[PDB]
Formats: structure tokens, C-alpha cells, sequence
């Protein structure tokens, strides 16, 4: 239930105060920014590695800390993989599935890792 | 069966001369001398992260020697994991919890590591 | 002579086929992106911290394969920290900057690291 | 001008948001703690480990985003670590320097680095 | 079905972009290419070692993004292994083998590891 | 069926060409040489953390390279450190394992990894 | 003194018995193979992307033991690179120089790095 | 003052309490034991490397905490390389030199680092 940004860029908002965590953020954004405009191989590749690379760094520093919700935080970055690896061309669901992703389960852990 | 410090802070006493052990010890008990003295998710939060992260870390240290009591020290971790994944509130039973594992359990891995 | 991105985001022109660096450019252009919508210190600050760590890291990837033109490409690097750093308000100049930097002087080691 | 905590140990108003960072400083409230208690040469050795090590690790992640005011951070470093290293025994004046320096001088990097 | 280099050495044809993957797929052709000369003992080790390590390494950055097909690419890895394992001596075929790994398999990953 | 130096110390007939692991091994020599004099907890406890971290390290060093044999030299590995975490105080029998394991089952990995 | 390999490409005669190194040396000869047949820029590129990367990793390498004949090497390695950077064509002189370096100055660090 | 072993061999006795100091020390006395038995150019080199790389590493420690004593240690490391690459075969001066160095400069140290 939060604003899917329109252009669909990273901002502030979205923040989790982990600087690495961060600017990957911003990657996953433009990703998705330009599938919107030419969904295409190329732009959904550029995404999909972005993607991949983000979660797996992701799920690296919440297992440093051995993050309580580790298990149902990887469950969810499946799906977003799954859907890009049987891309059927929603975007809008992908700008919304994003954002709610990063405000709901990537905000959980703040302070945790 | 070792006196719990007051304040509840660490110690020399509680050396195991791995610097790097040490200093992630020192974090430990002030995770839980704050939760002490307000029980809330913010602080039980903290306590997590440096537990689960010194959990974690010391454990690869155990492995890059093939540390022969790995599993039974692994289990203690877990409980008190556990235990903070499952807060009811008894600081005194933390407090205890840390000074006996660090004492008895962690001391045995005194040159070995 | 290049054309200024409008929304000034990232796009595949400007990559360098280097990954890491791609997504560190990612970042830039999103830092002023915001900045050119408020110019506070919160929007220099986030552009600040990515273009520092870019700036090195693309140094020390530079200086791995002892990079050719790496003398004048720091120059370059620090004029654009040290416009940063003594920052007037000149959204217009920094955006003609990155543009420029990479297509330019990133797109001179293609190849050579 | 800040109140010196009493205990003196590291609470959350000192927190930068770096959790290396922050479970670095818990270790020299811990440190500069015994000092009070008893000066003597192996407590001051073990705040000048952690002093050090700290100092340094906090340097290098402010270059790593070459943290524009880098220079007079490490100039406070170097005034405590001198100190540290021709002691003489005012520990009420190292409680002092210590919360100044984290909610003066380290707070000044937050989001930059 | 493309052409079996004659000298048997890597060529810029076989260029994936990826600094490190092609400098070790050089490695490979020199190691067949010797292997040709003399099949002997040695020869295979010094191609067996620097496919063992080429395969992992290459294995481990498509790991980093999570690469969509990692898994019939490990199968394909595999069944070189296997080969360079009980050995008949058929040169021949591992020419064509590895030509057709990287121009077939390893291209596919190009852009998103 | 090689001979047992004496005094027991690592010497270059031992030599694998692989510095660090020649380096490990002289360590796994002094361990013996210790526990033969003064069969105690200590010397067996130095001998054991220097064998779990050899073991492990050769290990690593052999899967980088996805060594042909590295199964079987692993269970060589478990049978050794099991002996150490059920001794019984056999330092002849222990002396000669190191002996004919460098030079039978470690020179097997020579120029492979 | 030394033969000038042909086809020019690395051979057994030049191990240095360090595998890294080694396999970087092997990517020396294929990018002089290279401009022998294309004397351009890209073949120059890749061979001096190469030989930047190899001289400053076995540098790393020589220093990592304190090498002692580390400054004479250096100043060999300045010499190549320069020669690259103010190209002349003479691709019979790169020939000789990468084998004589190789057999004569490389050849010295054997066992001590 | 101190004994020279005899066998001139690490004991317990020159323990610093670091586990990777301790192992590369082992080395040392290894290194120094074959020379004094065959004072060559192969024995020399062993030991060479190893005392390169033990007070590089070494220091790296040191510099890692900004070890207050560095520069007075650096010096003594410098001492002993230079009389390794100006030998004159004074392999009593050396056994003497090692085993002081690591138990009155070495030892000064301890809970610093
Ligand atoms: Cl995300
Ligand atoms: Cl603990
Ligand atoms: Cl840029
Ligand atoms: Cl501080
Ligand atoms: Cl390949
Ligand atoms: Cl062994
Ligand atoms: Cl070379
Ligand atoms: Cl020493």
C-alpha cells in the first residue's frame, strides 16, 4: 500500500540505512525503470543479474547475523526470481512487488544486521 | 557457578585471548546490561544481532581448526538463540546464561582455535 | 555532445560491460537525479558517498591491470569531488559531467580492465 | 556537553548506524570502564587494542567513500592515541574525549560513508 | 560447429567480456594444445588442474548472480570432469568440446554474471 | 616404508612445492615431536589445532582445482584427526602416519592444485 | 639464449611451479601470439591488460615474502610495460623478452615466494 | 639469556598466544635447524621466505591494532633479513637472534594486537 514511483527510481524513502543494501536498491529500480519502456531480453538480463546479485548479497548479511526471519525473507526473494525467470511481461506488478518488498520485508531488518 | 557481574559488564576474567572473540564478548554483555534496564524489541534487537553475528563468527573460527567439540558448542548457541527468538523476559536467566557459556563453554576452546 | 538523459537515469548506452562498475554508475545518476529536484545536504551527501566509493573502486580495478591513462582519469575523478565538495548549486554542470565522464573517459579502459 | 555515562558504558544515543562501528565503540566504553577501576598497564593496553584497531577500521571505511573531512577526523585519532600512549592517568578526561568524539566527530560521517 | 582453431590457441573470437574467465579459458587451449603434442601424464594434469579451477571459479561468479541456467551449465562442466578423468586420449574430441562449451554454453551467461 | 626422522622435524625431502602447505606441515612435525616427549593435553591440543587447520586448508586448496582424488585423501584426513580426538597415546604410530601421508597420499596432488 | 617458441604459446619448460603465476604467463604468450598476427590496438590492448595484471599480482606475490631481489624485477617489469605503452611493432623483441624474462628473472624467485 | 633449544626446534615456552604467529615461528626454527646442518643456498631460502613472510604478516598484525611499539620491531625484523642477504654463516649468531627476538620483542606484544 505505499506509491509506486513515477519515474520509477530509487528515493530516500526507501532506505534502509545499509549503504551496500542501498545502492543495489537503486540497481533493482532502473532495472525494472527500463523493462517498462522496452521489455526486451537485454533489459530483463540487466534486471535478472541485479536481481540475483542483490538477493544473494542480501541474504549473505542477514546470515552474518543470523537473521530471525532469514527463512521467510529468502522464500520471498524466490518468488521475484520466479517470476523473472517465467517473465510473462507484468510490470506493473514487478514495480509494485518491489516496492512493497523493500517497505515490508527488507525494512524488518533494520538494526539486525 | 561464577559471580554475575554488577554492573553487568565484561571482564578480564572472561578472556579467552582471541582478541577477535574478545571484542564481540564485550558487545554481548551490553546488549543484555540495556536489557536489563528496559526490556523492549529495540534492545533485544541489538543483543540479537551481536549475538547472532558472534554466534556465527565464532563458530568459523571453531571450523578453521576442526574444533573436536564444533557440535555440542554449536547446540549451546542455538538454546540461547532460541531463547532471545522466543523472549519471555528473564534477564537474570541471560545474565547467568552468558557468564557459564563463556566460562565453561567457550574457555574450552582455549588454544585450540 | 552527448544528450542528457530526461528522467536522468542510467541506460544501457553507457555501459562499460564491467558489472560492478555499471551498477556503481547506477547509483550516480540516481544521487543527482534527487539532487536536482531538492539540493539540500542530504541528496549531495548520498550522491557524495557513492561517487567516492565509485570514484576508488574503479581506481583500484584501474590499478589492477596498472590501467595506462590512470593519472589523468584521477584527475578527472577529483575535479569532479572537489565540484562536490564546494558544491554551488550547478545540477545542470554535474549532470553534463557524468554523462560525459563515462562515455568518454570510463569508455577509454573498455578492454584494458 | 554531553552527559557522561555512569556507568560508563556505550547505550544507543551513540549509535551511527554502522554496526561494526557501533560494536566497536561499545568495546572502548568497556575499555576506558576499568581504567577507572584500575589503571594499570594491562587496562590500558586493552583499550589501547581496541583504540587502535577501532581508529584504523573506522578510517579505512571513511576512505573507502574518501569521506571529505577524513584529514581532521584522523587528526582526533592520532590526539587520543598520543594521549593513550604517554598516560597519565586522567580517565575523566578519556570518558569526555571519547563521547565527544563519537557525538561530535563520528556522528558527522553518518550517510556518508 | 564453428572452426577448431589450428594453432590450438584461445582467440579473441572467444571473448565472453569477462576479464578473469577468458584469461583462464587461455589456459584451457593451451592445455589441449600441448595435450595434442604429448598426451601424456603431465599434459593432462596442467589441463585437469586449470579445468578444475576454470569450472569452479567460472561456476562461483554465476553463483554471485544467481545465473538462471547454472544448472545445465554445471552438468556440461560435469561431464568434461568426468572425461578428463578416465582418459583415452581422444584429443579430438575434447577440441570440439571445449570450443563449443564456450561459443554454446559459457556465451549464454554473457550480461548476466 | 620411509624413514622416520630423527629428531622428528619437517625437512625438504617433504617438500610438495606448494609454500604454504610445506609450511602447515612443518607445524604438524613440532606438534609430534612435543607430544613424544610429553604425551599431555596441551601438546596433544597444539598438534590438534595445527592438523584440524592443515586438513582443512588442503582441502580448500584441493577443491579450488576440484581435485580427482580429493575423497579419498579426505577420509586419510577424518582417520587421522579421529585417532587425535581418541588418543591412546601411540606417538610411534602417529609418526609414521605423518611421514607416509605427505609423502604417499599429499605428493599425489602435486602440480594438480 | 633461449628457444622462441613456435606457434608462439606457453610451454611446460616455463613453470615456475607456482600456479597462479604460471597460468598468468600463459596468457602473456597468447596476447604476443596475437599481435604478431594483428599488431592493433585490441591485440595490444589485451596483451598489456594481461602483462599489467601478471607483473603487479606476482609483485604482490614477490613482496608477500619480502622478496629479495624485488626491485631488479621491478624495474624489468617498468621496462616491458613502457615498451607496450609506446609501441613500435616489434613484436620480435616482445617475443624474446617475455621468454628471457620468464627463464631468467622469473626463474629466481623459484622457492622463495 | 635464554636457552638456545637443542634441538633447535619451537617450543611452548616462545608461545605468543596467536595462533598463526605461533605456526609461522615453527617455521622459523625449522628453517634455522637445516641450515646449521647444511649451510646452502636451498636451506638459506627456506628460510628466507619464511622469515619474509612471518615479519611481513606479522606486522601487518601489528599495524592492524597501530601497535604502539612498530617502528622499535620493524627495525629488528630489518636486522635479521639483512644478515639472511649478506650470509656469512653464523648459524649460532642466528639461533640466538631468533629465539630472543621472539621472547623480548616478540613478546612485548602480547594483548596488543
Ligand atoms: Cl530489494
Ligand atoms: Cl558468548
Ligand atoms: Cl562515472
Ligand atoms: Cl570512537
Ligand atoms: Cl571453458
Ligand atoms: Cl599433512
Ligand atoms: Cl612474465
Ligand atoms: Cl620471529
Amino acid at each position: 500500500g505505499f506509491p509506486i514511483p513515477d519515474p520509477y527510481v530509487w528515493d530516500p524513502s526507501f532506505r534502509t540505512f545499509y549503504s551496500i543494501i542501498d545502492d543495489e536498491h537503486k540497481t533493482l529500480f532502473n532495472g525494472i525503470f527500463h523493462l517498462a519502456i522496452d521489455d526486451n531480453a537485454d533489459n530483463l538480463g540487466e534486471l535478472r543479474r541485479c536481481t540475483g546479485k542483490h538477493f544473494l548479497n542480501e541474504q549473505v548479511l542477514m546470515q552474518a547475523s543470523q537473521y530471525q526471519f532469514y527463512d521467510e525473507h529468502k522464500k520471498e526473494h524466490e518468488t521475484f526470481i520466479h517470476a523473472l525467470d517465467n517473465w510473462k511481461g507484468d510490470v506493473k506488478w514487478a514495480k509494485s512487488w518491489l516496492v512493497n518488498h523493500i517497505k515490508t520485508i527488507d525494512f524488518k531488518y533494520k538494526g539486525k544486521i
